[PDB]
């Protein structure tokens, strides 16, 4: 199963408004079937796009519609690996 190994913004870190979120998994994930919920103080934030650029499909780029307002973000993810297996988790961060 795909484990989330790291993100940027990194879990609990503080950053300036990033362009996007990068989620780096122990395995290839499918952009098509993978879900990522981004919420800011308990309100859905608009994700415009999910993509795996590289061919290993290990890094998931999650592009919000707007650049991110300063504050507290919860990421809830439901990965679907290149072998079709579902895993899930969550983490927080701030800008
Ligand atoms: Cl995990
Ligand atoms: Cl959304
Ligand atoms: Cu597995
Ligand atoms: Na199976």
């Amino acid at each position: 199963h795909a484990h989330l190994k790291s993100a940027t913004p990194a879990a609990d870190s503080t950053v300036a408004a990033p362009a996007d979120l990068r989620l780096t998994f122990s395995e290839g994930v499918e952009a098509t079937f993978t879900k990522v919920s981004l919420s800011k103080d308990g309100t859905e934030v608009a994700i415009k796009g999910l993509e795996t650029p590289d061919a290993d499909k290990k890094t998931l780029v999650v592009t919000p519609a707007a650049p991110l307002a300063a504050g507290n973000y919860k990421v809830v993810w439901n990965a679907v690996s290149v072998a079709t297996h579902k895993s899930n988790g969550e983490y927080s961060f701030k800008v």
